[PDB]
């Protein structure tokens, strides 16, 4: 039978379980001598192009072909074996991460999937911390080289438009900020609180039906204007009580909308008047025009994600947080281009976009020695995991996106940001109004 | 400073954290020579009257009076140290269980809260199956007499009425039980590919905004009957291709509509027709026609909480599954009059209804002993705990509700399970068919 052969890493096993929308996602056990240390991988709602290859089995016969049964066995039939025969100190995440690359020998991972070589390597970095003795954050910010850890002012999804909901909303999604807290604790009651009360506005107005969730924990509401949301959501800070502490990020996703050059704001109306679409210099001007009116923070997506043009146009007027996501899509390629153009400040990290915590830290790296900020980011399709609670910690970039306070795999990244909280003690530091960049 | 008392348990640390709704709860971190246990406690929708008391703050200033910093309190400062002082072994879950009982010196543990002791519970099974050596279900089963482990059958809420829905529809919640699965595994592949068949179904006749989900991860269209909400899920079954290996659980939540010694099941409409409303006898008839025309296998409080006469007349003349929540609310006292009365014929668990692991194991005991079934049972407020996941297999019940296949934390005990169900290996077995009497 088995002779145990004395490598750094004991065992490496790899399973199919469900995310939090019903379909089924990747999750990694890696074993040392120390202990067992587990990680589950992320889904996002649709292709990206740029991103790295999600593999999916494709059979149509089971789960309407969306089982992740080969990127299950890349990890436990070759991904696993070989790195456990590399006998690599569990501490160095680079030449772990840098090992699985080479032996899958792609640009995408499309060989043994990014979603089997992430949770791999979000199972390692939890074995180097625990080997280091101490706290993943600790471990990251290590890996990051931050020397000031500082808690990330959270960004709760409360109200969703564009082609996430049956509204006339063009938007995404529209997001508070607790920029106003003194405290992660505080930011936290105060994103709850607001939360309910805009539930509470929204029953009134619209009625109990209306205030179901969808994947972020937040509403879709029968809205019709843009300017109809930053109102409700305006109101239901004001009835909060909060009126001047907490902000409002919007994510456009504006190349949804983005039809023959112009965009489109009626694009889910079948007989949208096209004379009614936007030039970017238009759109450009309404952005402003809200930036104005509200306490507009952050603007995720505000172009297609190939209109560097625009992009380096807007973020050049404003003064507020421009964040790319389809525009980057975590890939250092794509972020050099938009800070050779000046196209945004603010990069969306979504780890599963590029698939290891080391390329991962230089993307955050590379947007920061460039002065942008970084966004933590969850995916719609999410997991009980916390690890990228631990990471907007470790990298102290000072805002995470991960949900409404609603749907435990969004709580599990707010709850675990409170464990830390906790952990660190007094003296914990807050970014609070410097979460565009706390140091 | 401090000295090492040299006791079996190092420390316990209570915490505040959010549950799935964005409401506050308990978290208790137990250390061990082996480690640290964690656990958090679910809370119910509203007040029992019959349930152990969960302690919340009451601050109208914080929180809406809905944190739970005393219970939080009353562990870090009482209970935790006595505990800590009473130096039991921890793998005697039944004396430290009754020691904290006895020190919170109530019957409905109004002192130190039902949130306060049962995470402590729960942290300290654990920890004691950490110190056998053996997994948290296999130390359940050990604590219950249990000496063959099987998995359940997973009920899965997937359409939602009664007072949790804006909808016509009286009953509160219909769920979908793959009986006919031969593993755990493709009971999960089961009711995720109906349920994605059922958000096809809804999305087509009531547009996209109708698959937006409730607390429990399904669904509340504008159904306008109960007949409607069955035909819904059976064509659901059939478009998924399980016809025959899909039942159907109802739970009525019939105290909700119980006016004047009948029962109106159009009781959302304020003009409802009171000469349509349905004494006991005519709606055990509609359950009666519905158990005819619909592969229904059990069906939850079909009577008020304590209309004793109905149930026992409903039990008596059907062969079906009749579970007590409402009716026995995991309380021994209530379990032993629906015993006597043969009121019903399976006990809803419902750990932090009565608040130790000690007194529900008892109390699955009670029921199991007297020829009912037992089935686990998630609260709406869950965490993403899965602890529940070990209970059920590891009392081998058959059945677990803990919600659709949406929303992790519902997700993260079906995915527990299937980490279970792996663990065992080969030769795992199923409840299957036998979900009410697995053995
Ligand atoms: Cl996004
Ligand atoms: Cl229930
Ligand atoms: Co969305
Ligand atoms: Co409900």
């Amino acid at each position: 039978g088995a002779m145990d052969p004395e490598f750094t890493i004991k065992a490496i096993k790899a399973r199919q379980i469900y995310d939090s929308r019903g379909n089924p996602t990747v999750e990694v056990d890696l074993t040392t001598e120390l202990g067992l240390f587990r990680a589950a991988v992320p889904s996002g709602a649709s292709t990206g192009v740029h991103e790295a290859l999600e593999l999916r089995d494709n059979d149509k016969a089971n789960y309407h072909g969306k089982s992740v049964l080969k990127a299950v066995g890349h990890v436990n039939d070759t991904l696993g074996p070989e790195l456990i025969k590399a006998n690599l100190d569990v501490v160095d995440q680079a030449s772990i991460d840098n090992f699985m690359i080479k032996l899958d020998g792609t640009e995408n991972k499309s060989k043994f999937g990014a979603n089997a070589i992430l949770g791999v390597s979000l199972a390692v970095a939890k074995a180097g911390a625990a080997k280091k003795g101490v706290p993943l954050y600790k471990h990251i910010a290590d890996l990051a080289g931050n020397k000031e850890i500082i808690l990330p002012v959270p960004a709760f999804n409360v109200i969703n438009g564009g082609s996430h909901a049956g509204n006339k909303l063009a938007m995404q999604e529209f997001m508070i900020l607790p920029t106003g807290a003194t405290s992660f604790t505080e930011a936290m009651k105060m994103g709850s609180e607001v939360y309910h009360h805009l539930k509470n506005v929204i029953k009134a107005k619209f009625g109990l039906d209306a205030t179901a969730v969808g994947d972020e924990g937040g509403f879709a509401p029968n809205i019709q204007s843009n300017k109809e949301a930053l109102n409700l959501i305006s109101d239901a800070i004001a009835k909060a009580g909060y009126t001047g502490k907490i902000e409002i990020g919007m994510d456009v996703a504006a190349s949804e909308f983005y039809k023959d050059g112009q965009y489109d704001l009626d694009f889910k109306n079948e007989k949208s008047d096209k004379s009614q679409w936007l030039p970017a210099d238009k759109l450009a001007n309404l952005y402003q025009e809200f930036i104005k009116d509200f306490p507009i923070v952050s603007i995720e997506d505000p172009f297609d994600q190939d209109h560097w043009e625009a992009w380096s146009n807007l973020t050049g007027c404003t003064d507020i947080q421009i964040v790319g996501d389809d525009l980057t899509v975590t890939n250092p390629k794509r972020i050099a281009t938009a800070v050779e153009k000046k196209a945004c400040n603010c990069l969306l990290l979504k780890v599963n976009q590029i698939g290891t915590v080391t390329e991962s830290i230089a993307a955050h790296l590379l947007a920061k020695k460039n002065g942008w900020g970084t966004m933590v980011s969850h995916r719609s399709g999410e997991t009980e995991d916390s690890f990228i609670g631990d990471l907007v910690v470790g990298l102290s970039t000072g805002q995470i996106k991960t949900g409404a306070p609603c749907r435990s795999e969004r709580l599990a990244k707010y709850n675990q940001i409170l464990r830390i909280e906790e952990e660190i003690g007094a003296g914990v530091k807050f970014a609070g109004k410097s979460f565009r960049k706390p140091q």
